[PDB]
């Protein structure tokens, strides 16, 4: 299609490797570009950890209000919210919000601990039918994004399907799903990524990710005004370990997708 030609051209112009998956929930049609290639997830993995904790809260009804102590040893490389609560507590809800809306790495590590390790996050993915997602490490090392390394990767197609199930489907209970959507819609880190390629009238919930090798990711649910929602995953990584982030590539890929609708 035109869109796949334009995405290929965008990729060629960027010097990196671009993966895109769009699901249009109107007709369950899909647009894929490198849809079955593995990409480092970086912080887009935080959606799965938060959702796994939400799933636990369907049975442990008070779980999200459970206080979790933030100690100095807990702090890693990027903790905008956890830093504000060192030697205090945050609830699991506050930690989930921080992981998603500010990409707080300490918050993510607390969610992983709550789940019994990276294997507990991966188990949740398997439980909801995602056989591709794998979380192997904690923060910050899950962002190394080494070419060819399968650790901490998924594919665009898999992530789009899973994000659809978590936000628009019923992998989560009704209250949990609504909470996840509310958290994604309040993301603060996404203004230069998918959102920037879309009409300002559209409502977007997203989670960005960034890592080494110039890895620049964003996964989003999109509610166009008067139209069925869309799920869009854009993964991008580059050949140089110290490459700069390229959020503009994600914006451009979204714009190309939005043109084709
Ligand atoms: B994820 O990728 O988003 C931000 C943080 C910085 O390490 O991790």
């Amino acid at each position: 299609s035109a869109v796949q030609q334009k995405l290929a051209a965008l990729e060629k112009s960027s010097g990196g490797r671009l993966g895109v998956a769009l699901i249009d929930t109107a007709d369950n049609t899909q647009v894929l570009y490198r849809g079955d290639e593995r990409f480092p997830m970086c912080s887009t993995s935080k959606v799965m950890a938060a959702a796994a904790v939400l799933k636990q809260s369907e049975t442990q009804k008070q779980l999200l209000n459970q206080p979790v102590e933030i100690k100095p040893a807990d702090l890693v490389n990027y903790n905008p919210i956890a830093e504000k609560h060192v030697n205090g507590t945050m609830t699991l809800a506050e930690l989930s919000a921080a992981a998603l809306q500010y990409s707080d790495n300490t918050a993510m590590n607390k969610l992983i601990a709550q789940l019994g390790g990276p294997g507990g996050v991966t188990a949740f993915a398997r439980a909801i039918g995602d056989e591709t997602f794998r979380l192997d490490r904690t923060e910050p090392t899950l962002n190394t994004a080494i070419p060819g390394d399968p650790r901490d990767t998924t594919t665009p197609r898999a992530m789009a399907q899973t994000l659809r199930q978590l936000t628009l489907g019923h992998a989560l209970g009704e209250t949990q799903r609504a909470q996840l959507v509310t958290w994604l819609k309040g993301n603060t880190t996404g203004a230069a990524s998918i959102r920037a390629g879309l009409p300002t009238s559209w409502t977007v919930g997203d989670k960005t990710g960034s890592g080494d090798y110039g890895t620049t990711n964003d996964i989003a649910v999109i509610w166009p005004q008067g139209r069925a929602p869309l799920v869009l995953v854009t993964y991008f990584t580059q050949p140089q370990q110290n490459a700069e982030s390229r959020r503009d590539v994600l914006a451009s890929a979204a714009r190309i997708i939005a043109e084709g609708l």
